[PDB]
């Protein structure tokens, strides 16, 4: 079909793309303009009609998009079912879910995120990086379990406010990992009554500061790799070879390299 | 002309450079002086003559350097174009900008970095480093947005002081991802009223950091590479090759290279 | 024997694996449940029954791998000692050691590391790289010993909470590290008595902090590649060469295939 | 002479070496102990004895030394020159500097780098790390020195005991880059005065923290490759390139030899 083709044409134009950005900034600064209280009746009535207008603009293209690419097409990108998502929860009378409420239309900036293509690359490089970190996000959970029941029975009966039970701990160690008032504000008063609970916050200090670093620049480093390789496959077209496969490999390759050089100067010396 | 060669090679010598140094540090030196509120009426005259003097050195170098160069190759230069604003600003009767006033005259300190040439190229790398790390500070930019607007409509009512607008919450979500009282003076407070508090400022602490050291990280790398490889093109002359176009094709350059060994080698055993 | 085989089959397959991850996942709920001070008596006796089911479990577990692989085949792994270990100190009748008590049960959640495959190269990764930055650790340890110490003998007198002491200066010199009230609470109340205090406290800062970070730096550098080359060995089978070693003969081995081509283009140029 | 022969032998030792490394461990405890205001005459006077005995051997070893290598062969070294400052200044009576007091005799223990060769790399990979991050370190001083004059003049008459002189201001800027109390302690309190005080202190805190970590990440980096080059030239002795020029270099070997063999095969295919 025409039809289809030509509105793909146009979905797909730097100028579609710059409409929807300005719209998303547009329902954005309304939707900022409105958390000022002291605004009258007749402006808040304008910015919620302007908030509407936004959102029917959105219910148009993706609309224009499923009909355009399919509903297949469409939902077989990630990012399409996002931006699907955030729109049609908009349009919903009364759900039946474990979420407080759906107050939160300004959520519909993320689509800066889905609409800019460098943008979106730095969030698929973040997410790509995920998977590999896994095992030392786990750790950290067990450490932190751990801590916790440990906190929970050292503490809780002398510290009710801030160790009475697993969740206020939980708490108070994720405070004292960000180094936040863990010794004027924590440590120094417990240890007034447990003089050595010294021996627990320090190493758990040591343990925690390592790990998150450690899952901080594993992602970082990751991410970083996959959003070039990815520049170098959305511009040549060919596939890149990962940054620590070249690395491996790297003295691998140098002996064979060397060892041919010989084999060849071997024979061309005796000819 | 033989006026404007000879002053060219004034200007371009080390002693000339050094006479320029010892102004800087000079006129930065009586700024600083005259930071002290107990200097007698006498004292605060006589260094701001010194001031005077300092600034007049600097109208004498800018017009030596423009006549030598001329208007266009002077200004060819951005490092010349910051020089000619750090003082023609100061010969300014009455301006009409959105700025509080011109007392900052110790930004004149601050031509120690485009006079010094290894402060100059430092400075270099971090510009030059800037765009590459754009699509992560909007990323971050849009987290504090969304935040900000979130922060606002849920504690505004009950905790104004840090929350009661937009401005007031850019401000102690800056104040919460720099892990600045977070807990004790900020979230266990808004917890003794909206008691799950922490399922908003715990993620936004764990993204904000995360992005923030993604910013830090991206900025510090290029700008030491960017540096490097500006010395070693302000040396041998030739272009350097970016080392991530190096790391990129190293393995398709060793395939090659493998390939055209082993086919030399096939020629080689059957001559 | 035919009992010690397909026993050894049993113990190393995945479903084996996950009855045993069950049981510490299991185990771990029970000690978290029982930190709960207001639970009945009947649901504190059901829990430790559960506990005391689960404990069971791993008797059996480590006696059946004992017998399996031999009390020497079994002790040959470090990672089984510390397993036998975590199990064997809960069937203590009374122990005569330099510690409080071993009411910390919750340490059986470490096996979680020890039976996940990829859990245990992390924390692999983590303890190999630690001999590596010995030098690093010592230098620290030296800087908070002699400042430790200074601290004592300058500000022990007139702030004995803080520095009364080795050891209290030691816990607040390790606070001024991790730049927890540093100012507020420590070097600004020490300056009123002490102006120059900033002399000791500001180097000290600059010095520990670098260290420190040069100290973690080094651990997840070493524990990243360590982890990376590891699998290398856990896929081929093959020695992986470490990176440092290929890094530093890069140059070597460039120069040495060079070298070799203009002397193959030397004979092949004449025949 | 013989007689200078034997004794650096002697000197070169093992045994020598962990004979003054137990004896500055011993006058390290010693002065720890000393810093204990409650010991008895007996004990203090016993241990100031020790101290006594553990000085005298390091005058009998630096002699030793001097004589062995020649007061131009021992003072060649910069390790030497220390051991002989750290030990010679303890000889001295009354000096005229501008000092306070050498009663700092725990510096003693610095000495423990010196004679452990390991621990003695650490600090000399840092010290030659240190000339290649000078701009940047000029660069973090310029902006310290700019920033302070502005805080003085800006808050100085409404904040004095923070900013209320350079030096006053200089102390305050260093701690608000360290995060400590920034906010709650330091610009929310200037804010209820000077509103727009964020305009500053924002941007002050953006540009110190991304400068003092690109500081921090230069000499770490650094630190550690020329620890570890220094390594492979006390293995090999054949001098180590620095693996920013192997980095450099890379790619232009890299086609050099793809470029000779082209030609090579161009030559084989006709003979
Ligand atoms: C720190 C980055 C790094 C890595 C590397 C080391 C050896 C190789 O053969 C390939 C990659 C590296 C890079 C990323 C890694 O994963 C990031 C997320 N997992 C934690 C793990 C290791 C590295 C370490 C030392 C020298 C050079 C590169
Ligand atoms: C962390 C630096 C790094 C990078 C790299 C990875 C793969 C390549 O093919 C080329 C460069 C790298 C270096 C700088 C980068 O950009 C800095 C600013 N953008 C966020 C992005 C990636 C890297 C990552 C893993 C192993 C070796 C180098
Ligand atoms: C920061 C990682 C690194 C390293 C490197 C530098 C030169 C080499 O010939 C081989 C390895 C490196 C990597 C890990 C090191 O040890 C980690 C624990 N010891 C402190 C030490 C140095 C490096 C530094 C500069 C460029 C490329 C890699
Ligand atoms: C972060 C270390 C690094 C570096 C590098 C980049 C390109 C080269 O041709 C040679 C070395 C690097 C390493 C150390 C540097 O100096 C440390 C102290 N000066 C601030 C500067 C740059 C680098 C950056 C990107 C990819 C690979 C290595
Ligand atoms: C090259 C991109 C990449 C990776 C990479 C990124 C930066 C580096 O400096 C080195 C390796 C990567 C990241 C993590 C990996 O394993 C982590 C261990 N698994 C638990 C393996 C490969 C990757 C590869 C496949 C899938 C996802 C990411
Ligand atoms: C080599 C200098 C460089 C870059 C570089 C610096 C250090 C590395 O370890 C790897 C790459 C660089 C930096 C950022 C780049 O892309 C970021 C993504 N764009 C949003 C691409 C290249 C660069 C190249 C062209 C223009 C500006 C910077
Ligand atoms: C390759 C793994 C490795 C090392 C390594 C990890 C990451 C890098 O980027 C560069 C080197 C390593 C780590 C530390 C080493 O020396 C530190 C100085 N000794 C005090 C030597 C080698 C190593 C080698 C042998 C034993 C243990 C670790
Ligand atoms: C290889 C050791 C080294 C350097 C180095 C260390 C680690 C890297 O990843 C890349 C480079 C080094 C460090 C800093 C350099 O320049 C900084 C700019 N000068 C202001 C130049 C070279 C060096 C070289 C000569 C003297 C001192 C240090
Ligand atoms: C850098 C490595 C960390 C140094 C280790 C710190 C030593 C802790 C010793 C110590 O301070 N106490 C003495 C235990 O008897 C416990 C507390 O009671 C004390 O700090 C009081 O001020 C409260
Ligand atoms: C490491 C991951 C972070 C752990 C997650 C923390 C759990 C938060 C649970 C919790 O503390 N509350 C119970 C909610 O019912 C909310 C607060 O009310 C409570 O902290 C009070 O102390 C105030
Ligand atoms: C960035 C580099 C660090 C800057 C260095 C800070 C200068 C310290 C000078 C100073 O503040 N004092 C004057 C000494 O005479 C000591 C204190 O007494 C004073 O701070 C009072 O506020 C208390
Ligand atoms: C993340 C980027 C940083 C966000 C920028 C913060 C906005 C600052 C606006 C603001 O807070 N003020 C309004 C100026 O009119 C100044 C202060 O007066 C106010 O904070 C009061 O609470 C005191
Ligand atoms: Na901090
Ligand atoms: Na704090
Ligand atoms: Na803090």
């Amino acid at each position: 079909s025409h039809m289809s083709r030509k509105i793909r044409d146009l979905i797909e134009s730097k100028r579609f793309q710059n409409v929807i950005t300005a719209i998303i900034v547009l329902n954005g600064a309304v939707l900022g303009l409105l958390t000022d209280t002291t605004l009258s009746a007749s402006s808040q009535n304008l910015l919620e009609r302007v908030d509407q207008l936004c959102l029917t603009i959105f219910i148009v293209e993706i609309s224009l998009k499923i009909y355009a690419y399919g509903v297949r097409g469409f939902f077989r990108s990630g990012w399409n079912l996002f931006d699907f998502v955030i729109v049609a929860i908009a349009l919903m009378p009364a759900q039946g879910s474990l979420s407080v409420l759906r107050t939160f239309r300004i959520f519909r900036v993320m689509r800066l995120v889905s609409v800019i293509p460098t943008m979106r690359r730095v969030v698929q490089g973040m997410l790509l990086a995920l998977p590999g970190v896994g095992s030392v996000a786990a750790l950290l959970t067990v450490v932190f379990y751990i801590a916790a029941v440990m906190a929970t029975n050292l503490y809780g009966a002398t510290f009710p406010e801030w160790f009475g039970d697993l969740s206020k701990s939980l708490y108070t160690l994720f405070q004292v990992m960000t180094l936040e008032s863990w010794s004027m504000g924590i440590v120094r008063p417990v240890m007034n009554v447990h003089p050595n609970a010294w021996v627990f916050f320090i190493p758990f200090i040591m343990l925690t500061t390592l790990t998150v670093l450690n899952l901080f620049i594993g992602i970082i480093v990751d991410a970083m790799a996959i959003t070039k390789e990815q520049e170098e496959e959305a511009k040549t077209g060919h596939h890149q070879e990962p940054i620590s496969q070249t690395l491996l490999h790297l003295g691998d390759r140098l002996d064979r390299i060397e060892k041919q050089l010989a084999q060849n100067n071997e024979l061309l010396q005796r000819q």
